[PDB]
């Protein structure tokens, strides 16, 4: 019931996710010289190092929070994705999938620790 651990439990699965292949598209914001339409498509751009920096600076109060920024790489790159079948969009439902499995005990521990603390 410990209200305070997903941070570090989420500090942890960052790491895995930085040592992840799959996430190299995805590690620092999408440049733009290299996209250069890419605002017009996409409304708020976000990646793994301002989440890792969001986490560090104390600026995200709750694990769902955390998700709902990680959940916006993948939803980004499947709406900047000319196809299905591209590389990165690719690599995007693999990582994906691994954060899924990773972030529900995540989720699911906090959500129980705080029902707890409000008993
Ligand atoms: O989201 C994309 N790029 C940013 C992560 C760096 C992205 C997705 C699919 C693509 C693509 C780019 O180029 C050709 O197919």
């Amino acid at each position: 019931y410990d209200i305070q651990a997903w941070k570090k439990q989420c500090e942890e699965l960052l790491n895995l996710i930085f040592q992840c292949e799959d996430s190299e598209p995805f590690r620092q914001p999408v440049d733009l010289l290299e996209y250069p339409d890419y605002r017009d498509i996409i409304d708020t751009p976000m990646d793994f190092a301002t989440v890792r920096e969001t986490l560090e600076a104390g600026n995200y109060e709750s694990p769902m929070e955390l998700c709902k920024d990680v959940r916006l790489i993948f939803s980004n790159s499947k709406a900047y994705t000319p196809s299905k079948r591209s590389r990165i969009y690719s690599m995007s439902l693999r990582l994906s999938a691994f954060f899924e499995e990773h972030i529900s005990s995540v989720l699911s521990d906090y959500k129980s620790a705080l029902r707890f603390h409000k008993r």
